[PDB]
């Protein structure tokens, strides 16, 4: 009897299957018995104590494993012909059962493993018995007993599968437990490993976001040990470890001691799925040679076993499925520690910056401690991808390099050395790309900033008319963005595809030309095939090793930056006790120790401190503060905030506090929230608040409801507005402890003697509580009950108002009700932001996917340009197919013929191939980027601006600014340079996947039958993929900003928050915003695991297709062995670009609906300003003409005579037809009910571009353009710099232009206007309206917004400058009215 790790057939020997079999019992025993059934007994007192309903299938299950064992206890009747060790086999088998027996007795994992285990050797055990029986007689070439086996094995896998799929329904009220209808809890929680291994659970996730768009009930809860209170506590343990041996690496060790231990696990399926890829290719060899081999046997045996060819196909399958869970339970545990990094460190930075010392805050910028969790944290989230791979990369060439060696012939480092070559080129060339992809970033900036400055002002360009030379100066910086462009994308996308292609075909015909030329022992197609697929699988891991050190020192700086953070000082807890409440009237509530000295200054002792001071302060009273700004005020309430480092003096402070600083702090939400924050609502204490310190005008000014959103990101408010929330938030959360920081600066005086009575005063609205003021409010000082006079750092004078009247009055004065304390909201859950917009926009239309938009893009570009794309594109995969099956040809003529090679001549013609190819890719990649590519961005560019530029003022005025701003920038940036390559890289995995199915099916003709179904599950799983993970990874970009947000506002606001001693809540808010933004990105994560899992399981399903297919045509015919080992080499690079194909067609989807949004802006419409089919002597006449929107209503059946030379004035009351008239006169409204004539023409008949050009204007504004000072005033060379210089001495702005523009006419006017005061705007404006020859002259808001000797200026101009050009004026002051000849009162509507 033959005995070894397989027999001569290709299968397990029998004793082989006794080991492996009695290692599964063994392993299940000794695993059970010492984890499990100890653990599930002992977790209730001698079994688990829960609740189980009894079920057919526990039964059934029961009955079948005794039936099993029945089975093995008949078929050991006849084990015992042979003693030998089958019969310990049997036994422990025997044991196993019966074990297995009580294990499915007590649960109703290693169950699932261990039936699975036993279910593979019964059937490699009926495998070897019928190869046997092929060697053997017909049915009992073993023994009988197979019949047997045949049941047991069906009977165990029957097992298997009840074990597996059904769940454990559970009978009294099961539906009680889910009564937070909420979220759905995950279904994880509750997934044997068979489930989870497959990540089937998150099919119902992928179903329900196919049929319906996600929304924040679909998310299901994240699992235990994620959310961020055992993480961030379980980091802090670490850090105390860290204070144990603090140092620079304690930072770095605590991450990994704590989180490292699944890394481990990690690395592990790392190295096996290295080494099962790397032993792929050598069964490819051993299949090679099976064929050959047989080949060579049947000649032999016409001169004088196909079932191995299966079990290899078996084993290619069985390989490629256990690389693919290996990989993604890898991929998964190393995602799943990234995110335990980013949930501990997002919550633990938190905490420390709330506790941090407000010295070090004020010193330190408060953009960088943004950036910290911004860009360092994710820095490391990033980090924890790679680690295992900067760890496996040397293991993984070392193998691959050792293969190699013993495959091709030793000491042939050809390919290595060429790769080295090229390599370090590669990393000159990534330099390069990311020093022109930084100067394109700088100047889309500088593009943002033109056309922001374009878009604000554009009403001024209308109305001036000056806006194509804009526009071409627009188009000037365009063209150089697009010269910017291709010198950057054509040498780059020329270098890198021609690179990339050359690498591996260089390598290939190197070492074949080095292997024919000095090695001798021609390859016959052994070698070949092998050694191509392992030159394939070397340029993976050598590419990426380079580049991710880089990002391992960025990590190094970010632990670095992390490190001082958490190691800043902090402050002392122990300064001032929080002691329990004092209740009487006259009760000390505040009390600093005897001489009490306190300091800004614990690093280096500082001189920032005060020295010896007492300070008392009873319950019930009025305490004042009175010094100027500089006199220590701050730093004695900051004293008393405890908010200090303190040198000597004990310090006690009775009850809660409540504290408003002179800076007011208002949370980024409603005013019904900032006045709550976080109490419990109370109407008639809140209405009398509202009464008290605000009055109705304080809520009906904003033009909004109580519910308004602050100014934050809201509706600005004044500084009034915030020290009466402030003080409405005082007393509504009123404490015990009262401390205002001079809040009644910003308001009124008169309105502010209202708020001393009203709030603090002696008969206030919480007068009943202890209140220090800091203010300077003399009638304040007169009302207070207690006085403190601090000046240069010391309270100089601490006496009641009676003993300050009584000494010299000089130093200061020359110069029951208890109400309940404030109750709290029980902290509960948070809300995500709103997402009903987007949400209707994608729900408004579905089924968006097909190629309607794609061909309107095609359409975009040059059609003509994509058939010789496609025919590049198709015609260079084609060579390379064709240079592939050719040096198979070639392979097998170096078979046939041993030893005699004319490796020169198919050399040649291989090399010429490969050029041939690369020259494909390099011209293809070039010239169609230069042609489609950049030109439809060019035409993309001119009708986006050709269509915002001529819009109404509808569009203006009613879309946002900022909306369309950031939107022109954003998309017309992507859309340059990613719609592209992403489209490139498409196309090529297409044609490739294509080409790959075209020889699997050219080699078997039976091959259709395959594919097709197939591919009708990869559609379906790419649909489904699509559908959902769009929708994933929007909710995971919309949860992001709310960290960020709520960080920066907790660091404006700590001062306020720790006073109100608010810490818990601020907390709770973070971490529950965390667990948010979590829950979005962990479903994004597992559904691109399940989707990868699903594509490799089809790329392994395809490969043993073609396995078993060609050992099928082998079996049936002639087939030479290159024909397999060239299909086989083609079929095992399926897998990689079928995810890419994937990913691509979600980048490419993603991508579209941008330009879809650019060209829906590119529909609107506005009539021409063109010159079609006119100042001085021209009589002016209005009939019947209103101009106004459709929607509404000002103007009616207005009509008007003006003859020339008068000087007219609009006057009206507030929203009297003031703008409308002069818009009317315009023509910007394009509804015409009559008729409006200028020199007996009306000015509908001509157009809007020159009768604009034809009349002068100033909107009641000034704002101008930036840029330089004549290019502002006189854009076009109209006549002269003297002509302009002596306007402006007119306008008497000499002195500008003599302080600034030294050199000459060339200063610089910075953009906004910003650098020189509205008046000197306004100059400007009346400089350029009279250096404008043209003779109609207006001014509307003129009286509103000056400063006395600008109305002098500007009236004088206009009377003596525009001697007979008739002007008209809309104004105010009684004076310049009654000047004008004709004054029409604009009436409400007529």
């Amino acid at each position: 009897e033959g005995f070894g790790p397989i027999s001569f057939y290709g299968d397990f020997t029998q004793c082989f299957i006794d080991g492996v079999i009695l290692n599964l019992s063994a392993i299940f025993m000794i695993t059970f018995g010492i984890r499990d059934l100890v653990n599930l007994c002992k977790k209730k007192h001698s079994g688990i104590k829960y609740r189980r309903n009894w079920i057919i299938v526990s039964r059934m299950a029961l009955v079948l494993l005794e039936i099993a064992f029945v089975s093995l206890a008949s078929l050991n009747i006849s084990k015992e012909e042979a003693e030998n060790f089958t019969i310990v086999s049997q036994y422990a088998s025997t044991m196993l059962s019966l074990f297995v027996a009580l294990a499915l007795h007590w649960i109703e994992t290693v169950l699932l493993f261990y039936w699975l285990f036993e279910t593979f050797g019964n059937f490699a055990k009926l495998i070897n018995i019928l190869i046997r029986h092929t060697y053997e007689g017909i049915w009992y070439s073993g023994q009988t007993g197979f019949i047997l086996t045949l049941f047991q094995v069906i009977t165990c896998a029957s097992i298997l599968l009840l074990e597996a799929l059904p769940k454990k329904p559970l009978m009294p009220h099961q539906h009680i437990h889910q009564t937070l209808t909420r979220r759905k809890p995950n279904p994880y929680d509750s997934a044997n490993i068979f489930s989870r291994i497959t990540f089937s659970w998150m099919s119902g996730l992928m179903k329900t976001g196919y049929e319906k768009y996600l929304v924040e009930a679909d998310l299901y809860k994240l699992p235990r040990n994620f959310s961020s209170e055992e993480l961030s506590q379980k980091l802090e343990k670490n850090w105390e470890n860290e204070l144990k041996q603090k140092s620079n690496p304690s930072l770095s060790w605590a991450i990994c001691r704590t989180f490292g231990s699944k890394m481990l696990l990690a690395a592990f399926f790392k190295a096996i799925h290295d080494v099962l890829a790397f032993t792929q290719p050598q069964l490819l060899r051993i299949l090679i040679k099976f064929v050959t081999d047989y080949n060579s046997e049947r000649q032999d045996d016409h001169s004088s076993p196909i079932v191995r060819g299966f079990l290899i196909a078996f084993a290619m399958f069985l390989v490629g499925f256990t690389q693919t869970s290996v990989l993604h339970q890898y991929f998964l545990n190393v995602f799943n520690t990234g995110m335990y990094i980013k949930s501990a460190l997002t919550a633990l930075i938190y905490q420390k910056s709330l506790v941090l010392s407000n010295e070090a805050s004020g010193l330190s910028s408060t953009g960088d401690i943004v950036n910290l969790m911004s860009v360092d944290v994710q820095k490391l989230q990033d980090l924890t991808q790679w680690l295992n791979l900067i760890w496996s990369g040397p293991f993984q060439i070392i193998i691959c390099l050792y293969s190699l060696y013993k495959l091709l012939g030793n000491s042939m480092w050809v390919g290595v050395i060429i790769l080295v070559i090229m390599m370090p080129l590669n990393s000159f060339l990534m330099r390069i790309q990311k020093k022109l992809q930084k100067s394109q970033m700088k100047y889309k900036d500088e593009r943002t900033r033109v056309i922001s400055e374009i878009l604000n002002n554009i009403k001024s360009l209308k109305l001036y008319a000056w806006e194509k030379p804009y526009r071409e100066k627009l188009e000037e910086v365009r063209n150089n963005k697009e010269l910017k462009n291709l010198t950057k994308l054509g040498c780059y996308m020329a270098v890198t595809s021609f690179q990339f292609n050359i690498v591996p075909f260089l390598v290939s015909c190197c070492t074949f030309a080095v292997f024919v030329y000095t090695e001798d022992r021609a390859l016959t197609t052994d070698l070949v095939f092998p050694a191509l697929t392992l030159f394939n699988l070397l340029s993976f891991p050598l590419m990426i090793i380079p580049m991710v050190l880089n990002s391992f020192i960025e990590a190094s700086v970010s632990i670095g930056r992390l490190f001082t953070f958490f190691t800043n000082e902090e402050l002392q807890p122990d300064s001032v006790q929080r002691l329990p409440k004092v209740k009487n009237i006259g009760d000390v509530a505040i009390n600093i120790g005897d001489d009490a000295t306190f300091l800004w200054q614990r690093k280096p002792e500082y001189k920032v401190a005060l020295k010896n001071i007492n300070f008392q302060a009873k319950k019930g009273n009025l305490t004042c503060i009175v010094g100027k700004v500089g006199s220590g005020k701050t730093a004695l309430l900051s004293c008393m905030l405890g908010d200090l480092f303190r040198v000597k003096g004990f310090a006690t402070v009775h009850g809660s506090v409540a504290y408003v600083s002179q800076v007011p702090w208002i949370m980024n939400g409603t005013v019904k929230e900032n006045i709550l924050f976080g109490h419990r609502y109370d109407a008639e204490f809140y209405e009398k608040t509202i009464k008290a310190c605000a009055l109705t005008i304080d809520l009906a000014i904003l033009m909004d409801g109580d519910k308004t959103l602050v100014g934050e990101k809201g509706i600005s408010l004044s500084g009034g507005q915030k020290a009466r929330l402030s003080l409405a938030r005082a007393v509504y959360a009123r404490a015990d402890t009262y401390l205002l920081d001079d809040p009644l600066a910003a308001v009124d005086e008169h309105v502010a003697r209202h708020l001393i009575e009203h709030v603090l005063g002696p008969n206030g609205l919480l007068h009943t509580k202890t209140k220090v003021l800091a203010t300077n409010k003399v009638s304040a000082l007169s009302i207070a009950d207690s006085i403190a006079l601090l000046d240069n750092g010391e309270i100089t004078q601490q006496g009641t108002y009676d003993e300050i009247t009584k000494d010299a009055d000089s130093p200061l004065w020359k110069l029951a009700i208890s109400l309940r304390r404030a109750s709290d909201a029980t902290l509960g859950s948070i809300d995500f932001g709103d997402d009903e917009n987007i949400a209707k926009r994608e729900h408004r239309e579905q089924g968006k996917v097909k190629w309607n938009i794609y061909l309107e893009y095609a359409k975009a570009c040059n059609p003509k340009s994509v058939c010789v794309f496609i025919l590049f594109i198709v015609i260079s995969m084609f060579l390379s197919v064709m240079g592939n099956v050719w040096l198979k040809h070639w392979s097998e003529v170096n078979s046939r013929y041993g030893s005699n090679p004319n490796a020169a001549r198919y050399l040649a013609i291989y090399f010429a191939l490969g050029i041939g190819s690369a020259l494909a890719t390099l011209i293809q990649t070039i010239v169609l980027w230069v042609f489609c590519t950049i030109h439809a961005s060019k035409y993309l560019h001119n009708l986006m601006t050709n269509s915002v530029l001529r819009a109404p003022m509808t569009f203006f005025e009613t879309t946002p600014i900022g909306r369309i701003l950031n939107r022109f920038s954003n998309d017309i940036y992507k859309v340059d340079a990613l719609l592209g390559r992403t489209f490139s890289q498409f196309f090529v995995n297409a044609v490739k996947v294509t080409f790959t199915i075209t020889v699997i099916c050219a080699t078997t003709w039976q091959f259709i039958f395959i594919i097709i179904p197939l591919s009708v599950f990869y559609i379906y799983y790419q649909q489904y993929y699509l559908r959902t993970s769009r929708e994933l990874r929007r909710l995971d970009s919309i949860t992001r900003s709310p960290i960020y947000s709520h960080f920066q506002e907790t660091l404006g606001g700590l001062a306020t928050v720790r006073g109100y001693s608010q810490q818990k809540r601020f907390s709770h808010i973070n971490q529950c915003r965390i667990d948010n933004n979590m829950s979005a990105f962990y479903p994004s994560i597992n559904a691109n695991r399940w989707l990868a899992y699903r594509l490799e399981l089809i790329g392994s399903i395809i490969i043993l297709g073609a396995a078993t297919l060609s050992v099928f045509r082998l079996k049936q015919g002639t087939l030479t062995a290159g024909m397999v080992g060239l299909s086989l080499s083609y079929a095992l690079q399926i897998t990689q670009t079928l995810n890419w194909i994937v990913r691509m067609t979600v980048e490419v989807e993603t991508n579209i609906v941008s330009v879809e949004r650019i060209k829906e802006y590119a529909d609107l419409k506005s009539e021409a300003p063109l010159i079609v089919e006119s100042q001085g002597d021209i009589k002016f006449n209005n009939y019947s003409t209103r101009y106004r929107p459709e929607l509404d209503l000002v103007l009616k059946h207005i009509n008007i005579h003006i003859k020339p030379n008068e000087k007219v004035g609009i006057v009206g009351r507030t929203g009297a037809g003031k703008s409308s008239l002069t818009l009317a006169l315009f023509r910007m409204i394009e509804a015409s009910e009559g008729n409006i004539v200028i020199d007996n023409i009306a000015i509908n008949e001509i157009g809007l571009y020159d009768l604009r050009h034809k009349l002068s204007i100033i909107p009641q504004d000034s704002q101008v353009f930036e840029g330089t000072v004549r290019e502002n005033i006189d854009p076009i060379n109209q006549y002269t710099d003297e002509a302009i210089w002596r306007a402006l001495e007119l306008s008497h702005l000499k002195e500008h232009v003599l302080s600034m523009s030294n050199d000459g006419l060339d200063a610089q006017l910075t953009e906004g206007g910003g650098n020189l005061s509205v008046g000197q705007r306004q100059l400007l404006c009346l400089a350029r309206a009279m250096l404008v020859p043209s003779k109609i002259l207006v001014l509307d808001q003129a009286t509103a917004a000056v400063d006395v000797e600008t109305d002098k200026v500007v009236q004088e101009t206009i009377r003596t400058a525009f001697k007979d050009r008739t002007i008209l004026t809309i104004a105010h002051r009684l004076n310049t009215i009654m000047d004008s000849d004709r004054i029409i009162v604009l009436d409400n509507g007529k």
